[PDB]
């Protein structure tokens, strides 16, 4: 079958930019050197993160940049194409620091796609920078458009793949066209804001990358997995907000499609998205994080799962006191509460009291510190084996991580996912998925198909009585129903007719 | 101060008109003479039914009706005028016989309402008619306009209100306009069928008269009160339709406006329609029966209460076998399981072994027969204390009442109605409403009125938050709301400024 995408986003901070060098771990943790021609090969795509937009309203770089060494650094990822000729090197527009609604550029995400004019100077902005600076393609990540703005949003993305199409024809381009994508939320709570509208926002689209992550974290009560791929019972359930999504559903519509509490998942997370009629399998891409959360305060008795902590919740992280053991990351970024794979690993390996436990319902691995009361979320080589059977089985598009310079040095992550999707010595067919809790809600656009006798006018129906009529199977809600199915309040949609 | 209405109908059937007289009680059991002047003073209104819309999509009376006989019988409705200046004769078109979904005459309902050419034509002819017979105003009754067709039953409405004001003008009745009402659901599940749309309805009327009765019968499997004021918790409770009506709201919305299930009573229906904005309730009025429906094969423990029953609930009663002891009139019109008050007072004091019983939380009288296992489920001047004084403390428009005919001669329940409404020395300040369940959904139309801090533009909000924006107080549904109120669906609209 067609490859399974693998994209890697690629942040690098302003002032490391500026200060970029490749011999020197104290400025730049991870330089490009560190991917190799064999790393360049494992991947599809790598997101470099992130431009922004000015108050011109147009795509561009942090004023603060040195253009040139802005320049060199996007040299080096695209001379990575020299070994991979399917790699694209696509520019992220956004991030949580820019782009959230209290962000330093939030304002010009919304006033960009206000108009036909507006949207139109964006577009070009954005193929002007992409040639200018040697990119493949384009990834929205504005976290995130709400209501009112998403007609502007959508139309933005729609100019957007016009221009990039055209630039494709111009240069020639066909044998790898210029690209379009959008990082998309992975939760309800923010998936919700635009969630009616999610197959106009996809159409334009190669892929829209799900930020499946931060599912849990010190701002919530309750420690758990940030990236359960699958639920446990024993674990915290969540409000679900699609349930207000303006989606002018009934209520036992509304229901069915979102069960309430829920398991927030990377499952959930699909599911909901193929819920929506026009939303293709083949365009999602479920992110995983290359980082784990941490919370002190912790109970015993699980693991440090589940339990009350005393983790600060705030950015930035308000105090001087750096207690996740062992995480000299964590000192330098000023903040014990995230830590990256690599320095997770070493953790692991620096014999500092984490116990590396496993739960075998949400397919996801965890460290508990019994002497100090701590709990890490992260995911792992093995988490992957359960996430890349998941995209095979659910005919997804493949995979996409945050982010590149958290994987070990070795680039242990990365290499697993591809051999998940591509070894010809990997056989995961025996590979048991569990018996965590899958997401079950149905949408009145993904009906099963069902079988019932044609309504008959003239007849009174009584309560539960199911007919097939206008291409849908329909089920009274009461009885004495002498009524048609349609629009009526008596019928529910439940099926749809062969 | 102002008056309640008191809208009585009056049936009479074809044959009788047919063959009407006032000296024959075997063949007009209540001729218009019984409508004496005290009585006529007791009305405001009075619904003469029924008159139907006919093949050519206009009003008109059964084509089987003497018309020299109708006009005879309306001129005797009209001439009570002469007793009571702000008495009016409403004519009723439709009703369950003639306008339900497969009634006689339900296709002519239906494409009467379809057009602009059709709903002129409708309208033009239901004021005709009004004219030509002497009526005062129109009372559409079609049980009940489905979704697709409500749009076009709101434009009729709208017509006739436009030809009616203008008619009123031309002929000098600004002290008593012409009036146009209709007989609403007073159910959930009818009312589902029109219920987004309430406003629109409404605001051609001078009245939405709510059919608050019938919310149990024979074709329910459990007995239970068919015009219970409020719920009892040892009853049955019912799928609230409403929660299925094509609103757009959201699911806390609707599950707030909606719980299910609920209580099948007068009180829910009104909360029902109030929760809608644009529903005065000044336009609403409560239906009242002045009949019972009874039940046979009803078991014991609860005075035949929420009891199994055997009775059969096919139109027309589907036996020869009439069950309901000492129900004469029931062997006349060949159907034991619905009863006038005027026959059921009758029964009660016959020694034929019913016993009156009272149910304190739905404010109801019932009988029950222990001997034969029967139940009948009615109102009388008891229970009608009650309703008089949720109509006052609801400030609903009156009462209207199915029907005239089955008053007892003395016309009590009728003038019950209006010793609670008008009598000087009538008191009601000491009656106590009881814990019986009340409706308590919310809408659009009935925020409870509230304070809260304005909503600040940057600011971010936890879950359980409450605010002040645009007029209204807004609760938010989960945490870290960082956009505003009718902006971001975080936010619920719970109170009003």
């Amino acid at each position: 079958s067609t490859r399974k995408a693998v994209i890697g986003y690629y942040f690098i901070p302003t002032n490391q930019i500026n200060n970029y060098t490749e011999t020197d771990t104290s400025v730049v943790p991870f330089p490009v050197s560190n991917i190799t021609p064999a790393k360049a090969k494992q991947l599809t795509h790598i997101n470099f993160s992130f431009l922004d937009i000015n108050s011109n309203l147009e795509c561009a770089w942090d004023p603060a940049t040195n253009d040139a060494k802005a320049r060199d650094v996007v040299n080096r990822l695209t001379a990575l194409k020299a070994h991979n000729p399917s790699l694209r090197i696509m520019f992220s527009i956004g991030g949580w620091y820019y782009s959230n609604d209290l962000g330093v550029s939030h304002a010009n995400y919304v006033n960009a796609v206000k108009t036909p004019a507006s949207r139109a100077k964006f577009a070009q902005s954005c193929v002007r920078i992409m040639k200018d600076y040697g990119f493949d393609g384009v990834d929205i990540n504005w976290e995130y458009p709400q209501a009112a703005e998403v007609d502007g949003f959508i139309a933005a993305l729609q100019e957007i793949r016009t221009l990039l199409n055209q630039q494709t024809i111009t240069d020639g381009r066909q044998a790898l066209p210029y690209q379009l994508t959008i990082a998309g939320a992975g939760g309800a709570f923010f998936l919700s804001r635009y969630y009616s509208k999610l197959a106009q926002i996809v159409a334009p689209l190669d892929y829209i990358n799900l930020m499946t992550y931060d599912l849990a974290g010190p701002w919530e009560k309750v420690t758990n997995h940030q990236a359960a791929l699958f639920g446990d019972a024993a674990g915290p359930t969540f409000y679900n907000a699609l349930r207000e999504a303006n989606l002018g559903w009934s209520w036992e519509e509304l229901t069915r499609a979102f069960p309430s509490p829920f398991s927030l998942t990377v499952d959930a997370a699909v599911q909901q998205h193929l819920m929506m009629e026009g939303v293709p399998s083949a365009k999602i891409v479920m992110g995983v994080p290359f980082y784990g959360r941490a919370f002190k305060g912790v109970s015993g008795g699980n693991g440090g799962q589940y339990s009350s902590h005393s983790t600060p919740g705030e950015d930035p992280y308000p105090s001087t006191d750096y207690w996740l053991v062992g995480c000299e990351e964590c000192v330098r970024d000023k903040d014990p509460r995230i830590a990256s794979y690599r320095q997770l690993e070493q953790m692991l390996q620096g014999n500092y009291g984490y116990q590396r436990l496993w739960n075998d319902k949400t397919k996801t691995p965890y460290l508990y510190h019994a002497q100090n009361g701590l709990f890490v979320t992260y995911d792992d080589a093995e988490s992957f084996k359960y996430k890349a059977k998941y995209i095979k089985q659910q005919q997804l598009g493949g995979v996409m991580f945050w982010h590149l310079g958290q994987d070990n040095r070795n680039g242990d992550l990365l290499a697993a996912l591809d051999r998940y999707f591509n070894a010809a010595d990997y056989d995961d067919s025996q590979l048991d998925m569990g018996t965590g809790l899958r997401y079950t809600g149905v949408g009145p656009g993904n009906l099963p198909i069902m079988t019932a006798p044609a309504y008959v006018p003239g007849t009174t129906y009584a309560q539960g009585a199911l007919v097939s009529y206008q291409g849908y199977v329909w089920q009274t809600k009461w009885g004495y129903i002498t009524s048609a199915p349609g629009s009526d309040s008596a019928w529910l949609k439940v099926g749809r007719v062969a």
